[PDB]
């Protein structure tokens, strides 16, 4: 079972004897650091994190022993703060005398602005806000990941938009196919759950009981799949036989729509010779909304796209579109499934306006990309202590490293708010009391063992949407 | 609580209809496929076995469950209830599957077969790829030992050059990436991977899953050194510093301590704080409870050379035997900011330059050790090779045209040794012609039951690096 206290990074078990003596509290914020692009950043994961870890009884008799067990052996001393844990047990019952206050899941704010705060309710446990830091720092994860994705939906909206005229499909542009791809079962939920604050397609199935669980939506569920097939039930066929192959998965899924990869032996020869003259009557049979859609996983992207496209284009009845730009007929289309990441995508869709290929051709699928190959110093997710109170006065404490002025820390106690502009700011050193500003933005939603507001999935999904959605 | 039927790629769930009729055998295998990092540190997989798969995996409500998600993640009826029935009426839940695999810890070189998987059961054909999904996470706790295995490489060549030995080399790498993982899961899996090449850890959750997973004979796998942080240090106010450091190395003087030292001016700190109003409360300390000053900025290479210089004129330096220069014994210094596997290799490699030997410094990195790492850095890749269809077996791959680096291998496979003391892997069931011995994989799992286990403490010494041994 879980226990909060061997969930934080070793040495801040010795902590509570290097804060000044006589500290009654100790007041930390997050904040995605602005950097001398990823201007915005979207609001999301935190709540998961209360409801797991944060709520309820946390602290034990036996959560305490194991936890002086291990850090003697860890430490090779008795370093551990056993008083302290026993008081949280005793006075709150094993509950986190803790106030969080946070900024709207799926919002999305600018670089350099408090996401939430952080602060002890007690004047006993000044050591505890600091405690929680690691496992609250792991924010970073489903904030970037939802982050990433959103960039990504501009894309595709941008180039579907100009390509089409509209951006019918975009929830369905770009898919999660990272299960795989991700160090661990939990990380392929949280990470699938972010993507879907942006998108409806994934294959990480994880994913959908994490939001039902932790976030809720009026819809059964959140995410949705198509049958697809991988290499293993090509190849299984036999090197002579993948038109065989092809022929039997089609027919399985006449009646929906159909991935099936094409690039076992030979894409090309698939794309013209197979899907393109033997099983072509299969193919232009097919309903609209079952289309056959024609997966490659290999060689360059861009170059591989532009290729399949040319050659599907010279099989099947093209259309040109009110906009001037190449369609396959509804029942063939395409997704790129392999090497999918935020660069290439862009290099993808743009080489496809270049050529004139409508971006209603095609699809993406990303794995690693989406989910794996993304750390904290992306958006440089930040938990910094602002505000002390230290023989009963409140002090404006920061960092400010002289051989980096980007790592330099905010001041004082926080608040975040709307600029008469519409745009959002963040005030410093208790300035957000002077009220010249409206209301502070952060709302409690976790105070002493409790959560203390929450939010739907669907709220949070229409909290993120684009501008260019909104108009 | 945990559902391995719903712990697969959404699509998997539709493969037993894509399989040729009458398909009774599928036979899977992983590898790191190959294309820097040569050879790999097989770690991870007890783990997922013990965790995941053995047992009774599978229940009524189990499959309840699962058949109702996919009917909606579908918006149609595809989920396999018969397959996944049989499996609970016949085996009482148990998977009827086969694994093998090279012992944990062994380190093998790219683009062999390191484990593979097969049916035990002809019903149960299609089971095999449907676990391939969890089974290739074993991805991540793989890399995380090899690129740690990577860096230690390094830390030992040049602790070997500039101090003719490697003493305290398990602890020049520490585990800081606790905060910049993905997930508590995941922090505990690659902290218990870095601990088979090095014993300094900060992410706590790694020392339980050892216990519980694998074993030590050590009461703890990790250790860990009371340390400050930013907040430790600026909650004094931006004018007592001094006082802040005064406190920690006080309240902290028989034991190791790691002060961080660049809140306001790193340099400031070294030379005037350490180096001077507070210098007699450093060198009256045991070598046994060194100072360690912990810069946190700048760049990586040009902080860590100005540091060591600043100190040098500071404190009472020495020449070891091999000409370099070394700090007094109760005063180190460690980088715990921007460390990856490049930027390891240049700050060593600018020390040696500066003739500072690496018995100075230590290193922590987060992100870079436990994050920053894909499925590609070793192509880890699970793949069929073998089938048995209408009572024939089938030697099954891919070749695609545009990526030979994509072919995957042909028919049953095995690992050999060669007469010269390296590894092969045969293919074809090549290795049933007896003509390279023994195959060197093991059984590790069967139909349920996990069959072969390695302590950590076996682990480690496989993953030993060759100066080592």
């Amino acid at each position: 079972e879980f226990n909060i206290l061997l969930a934080t990074d070793s040495y801040k078990v010795t902590h509570y004897k290097q804060y000044p003596p006589n500290t009654s509290k100790v007041y930390s914020y997050f904040e995605c650091r602005e950097k001398k692009k990823y201007e915005e950043t979207v609001f999301y994961g935190l709540q998961y994190i209360l409801n797991k870890y944060l709520k309820g009884k946390v602290v034990t008799k036996e959560k305490i022993q194991e936890a002086k067990d291990v850090y003697k052996e860890h430490f090779q001393d008795d370093v551990f703060n056993e008083k302290g844990w026993n008081y949280i047990l005793e006075k709150y019952d094993g509950h986190l005398p803790i106030e969080i206050k946070a900024v709207p899941e799926g919002f999305v704010i600018p670089r350099g602005n408090v996401l939430f705060t952080v602060e002890n309710t007690d004047p006993e446990c000044y050591w505890l806000t600091n405690w929680i830091e690691t496992i609250l720092v792991q924010s970073w994860y489903p904030i970037t990941v939802a982050t990433n994705s959103r960039e990504q939906k501009k894309i595709l909206a941008k180039y579907l938009l100009e390509t089409s005229g509209n951006l019918d499909g975009l929830e369905y542009k770009l898919r999660d196919f990272g299960y795989r791809g991700v160090s661990s079962q939990e990380t392929a939920g949280i990470g699938a759950s972010a993507h879907l604050v942006n998108f409806k397609g994934t294959d990480t199935v994880a994913g959908l009981a994490l939001i039902k669980k932790y976030y809720g939506t009026k819809d059964p569920v959140p995410g949705y799949s198509v049958p697809a097939a991988e290499h293993s039930t090509i190849t299984a066929w036999g090197k002579d036989h993948e038109k065989d192959a092809f022929e039997h998965i089609v027919t399985q899924f006449s009646s929906v729509p159909v991935s099936v990869v094409s690039d076992s032996y030979d894409i090309y020869n698939a794309c013209e010779k197979i899907w393109g003259e033997d099983l072509r009557h299969l193919i232009v049979s097919r309903s609209t909304q079952a289309p056959l859609i024609i997966r490659p996983d290999s060689g360059n992207p861009l170059d591989t796209v532009l290729k399949v496209l040319e050659i599907l284009g010279k099989k099947f009845p093209v259309t040109e579109n009110s906009k001037g730009y190449k369609l396959l007929p509804p029942y063939l289309r395409v997704i790129q499934g392999d090497g999918v990441d935020i660069n290439t995508l862009q290099e993808i869709v743009e080489g496809m306006k270049q050529k004139m290929w409508s971006i209603e051709n095609i699809a993406f699928g990303s794995g690693g990309g989406l989910l794996q190959k993304l750390t904290r110093d992306l958006l440089n997710c930040s938990f910094k202590c602002s505000y002390v109170v230290t023989n009963g006065l409140g002090i404006n404490v920061f960092k400010d490293p002289v051989a980096d002025p980007n790592k330099r820390s905010k001041k004082g106690r926080l608040s975040l708010h709307r600029t008469p502009a519409g745009n959002f700011v963040t005030l410093e050193e208790g300035k957000g009391d002077l009220e010249e500003y409206g209301q502070d933005l952060l709302h409690t939603v976790f105070k002493n063992g409790k959560v203390t507001k929450s939010y739907s999935f669907d709220e949070i999904r229409k909290n993120a949407q684009l501008n260019i959605e909104l108009e």
